[PDB]
């Protein structure tokens, strides 16, 4: 696997081993995170898995990735879901596609990334895959919010950093209501 | 180091070395948690190092441990606060002795224990041991009862299960 890395104005140069890519000077490069809720309007929360090489055992919104060559930001996110978590999903909506967030980890690996933010529905069951995914649980968002907003360093700064943008913020509540 | 076995009465019956007996099937066992408030009264909030055997990289309270034989509660949480935080306290303060739990960490490994909570403020600096410790945080009570209240899930179960009890927050509620 690789990334897409990217310059100043987001425009690609090349791409980048993974693994290789994400150390304590990882360059710039194309991502993405999406948040699902499930029909009933619940939220997908996950925790990372102790394995993942940068925020190991962190709780953070439902799926972020890497696009690959070739690949368009929405496949990247269906691949991802059902890679990650097995599951189904309806059309990514974008919902906050300027975001960029340049952050450390705890123990020091760095992400420096475009990261365009989508939301969608699942349609089928779970199966988590647990090289990604330690723990997950299904909430409401207001909870979730609520727990951003009062201990925001229990979860990944990038969750909360996309959920306190107000417009991403309003395309998550949208999809809280009950569909079916 | 051990765990202090105990039978369905708080009886210690023996011992088992402290790692060989966490397990997916953990046997009852003595404990304590300890909340520690800084001379501001805010209160330490820690994340376990990942590799902990159980609850790996999780937030919870400040210090947790087991008491050897012969070996006073409160002498654990002294001993655990210096050994895991390098930080002297006040002598520990009872705020919900008959708490006990049963839980499973998302590898499956169980904690089974009586476990006292106590409540103390630190008088000297922190000093991380980050074979035990690899984050915390210093913050007020009520956010970290309005997350816990909000996503329990985002914490370890024991401290969820503390704090939610209505004697034991009163008490933490206090120490600020
Ligand atoms: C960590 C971010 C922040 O969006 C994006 C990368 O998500 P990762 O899960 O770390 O990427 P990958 O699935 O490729 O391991
Ligand atoms: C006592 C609980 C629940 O408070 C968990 C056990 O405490 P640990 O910190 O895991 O024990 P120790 O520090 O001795 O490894
Ligand atoms: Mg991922
Ligand atoms: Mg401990
Ligand atoms: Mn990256
Ligand atoms: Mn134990």
């Amino acid at each position: 696997e690789h990334v897409i890395l990217l310059n100043a104005q987001g425009v690609p140069t090349g791409t980048l081993e993974k693994y290789a890519a994400h150390t304590a000077d990882t360059r710039l490069h194309l991502a993405f995170s999406s948040w699902l809720f499930n029909a009933k309007g619940q939220l997908l929360v996950t925790r990372r898995a102790l394995s993942k090489k940068a925020w190991p055992g962190v709780w953070t919104n439902s799926v972020c990735g890497h696009p690959q060559l070739g690949e368009s930001n929405e496949d990247a996110v269906i691949r991802r879901c059902r890679y990650e978590l097995g599951v189904e999903i309806t059309p990514p909506e974008s919902i906050y596609p300027d975001f960029r967030y340049r952050a450390t980890d705890p123990s020091g690996i760095v992400e420096n990334e475009v990261c365009p933010v989508f939301a969608a529905r699942t349609t089928s069951a779970l199966q988590i895959n647990d090289d990604e995914v330690m723990d997950y649980q299904w909430c409401d968002l207001a909870d979730v919010l609520h727990g951003i907003d009062a201990t925001p360093w229990a979860f990944s700064p990038w969750m909360v950093m996309q959920a306190t943008n107000r417009e991403a913020r309003k395309r998550l509540s949208a999809f809280t209501q009950l569909k079916l």
